[PDB]
């Protein structure tokens, strides 16, 4: 009986699609293995599986949010509540997802490597011993902050720069919005708590997001990008703008790590730790 199973939705990262057999597909069945008859929706962003890997990268991601609310809406599996897992920016999307439309309602959110408080550098690009690594992400403060490319690129609107926060705070129309970077949004705040279990998997050797902090909701410290500080310790969870700290008190944050670059999981590890908070 559908108590027993809770409809699954997914939602896959930049460069992949909802189904191809080698990644969102292989998941979909890996899921299906296990907990028998559960419905399970791999999100597709436009009408071709063409349009879906572009829209990855160049489809504004509040237009996308606003397109896959209406798309569990119309999905009637889902109206009695729904757990969901984005891989990489899939994470912060469906956190969105979440915090803008609370019906039908959503109840575990899985982020595999997602970018909470968004990126500051290039994959596999280190600014500790570069200077030339460093040179960009700092100079393409002003290319992502852009009004126009801010619009047409993906990642721009996730791109968190530390040094020039005020800058960051007064472009972003995504990821600052979100994050409640200009006022404290009162729906965002009651629809995130709304939530049972938020779970931030964080792979420990990850070498494309930068910093990897960010996919336990930590960061570069205000002012520089060299130190980076956990979530307990921002501002955002002192002055509780998400409701991120009653939860935690709660007991409806988990942080789970392990070894490995981007998204680079076994088969025995996504059963012995994500498939738990789906059955
Ligand atoms: C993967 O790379 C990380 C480096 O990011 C290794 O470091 C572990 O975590 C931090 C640094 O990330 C270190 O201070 C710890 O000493 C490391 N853990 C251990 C084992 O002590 C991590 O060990 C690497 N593991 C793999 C897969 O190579
Ligand atoms: S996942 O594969 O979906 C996760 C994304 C991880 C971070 C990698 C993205 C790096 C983006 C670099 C571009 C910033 C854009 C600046 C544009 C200025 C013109
Ligand atoms: C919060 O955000 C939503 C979605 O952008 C917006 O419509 C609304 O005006 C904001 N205020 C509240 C508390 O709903
Ligand atoms: C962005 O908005 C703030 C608040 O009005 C104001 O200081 C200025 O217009 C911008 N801030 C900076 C320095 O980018």
């Amino acid at each position: 009986d559908p108590p027993a199973p809770l409809p699954l939705v997914i939602w896959h990262g930049m460069g992949d699609s909802c189904c191809n057999p080698l990644s969102m597909g292989a998941i979909k069945k890996m899921v299906e293995k296990k907990i028998p008859g559960i419905h399970v929706l791999s999100l597709e962003i436009g009408k071709t599986l063409r349009e879906d890997v572009e829209n990855s990268f160049f489809l504004n991601v509040n237009s996308q949010v606003t397109t896959v609310c209406q798309i569990l809406a119309k999905d009637p599996k889902l109206q009695q509540g729904y757990n969901a897992m984005g891989f990489s920016q899939g994470g912060q999307f469906l956190r969105a997802v979440a915090q803008r439309c609370p019906s039908p309602p959503m109840v575990n959110l899985i982020s595999v490597g997602g970018q909470h408080q968004g990126v500051f550098g290039l994959p596999r690009c280190p600014g500790e011993s570069s200077h030339i690594c460093d040179f960009i992400r700092k100079t393409l403060n002003a290319g992502a902050y852009n009004k126009a490319i801010q619009e047409r690129l993906v990642q721009a609107e996730y791109w968190h720069d530390p040094i020039r926060e005020d800058i960051y705070r007064n472009h972003s129309i995504f990821l600052a919005d979100i994050n409640q970077e200009r006022g404290v949004n009162e729906s965002y705040k009651k629809n995130l708590m709304a939530l049972k279990k938020f779970v931030m998997v964080k792979f420990l050797n990850d070498t494309i997001v930068d910093p990897v902090d960010s996919e336990w909701f930590g960061f570069y410290r205000s002012g520089q990008a060299k130190e980076t500080i956990p979530l307990q310790e921002s501002t955002l969870y002192t002055q509780d703008r998400l409701g991120l700290k009653a939860m935690d008190k709660a007991g409806q944050l988990v942080f789970l790590a392990l070894e490995g670059d981007h998204l680079q999981l076994s088969e025995e590890w996504f059963y012995a730790h994500i498939i738990p908070f789906l059955e």
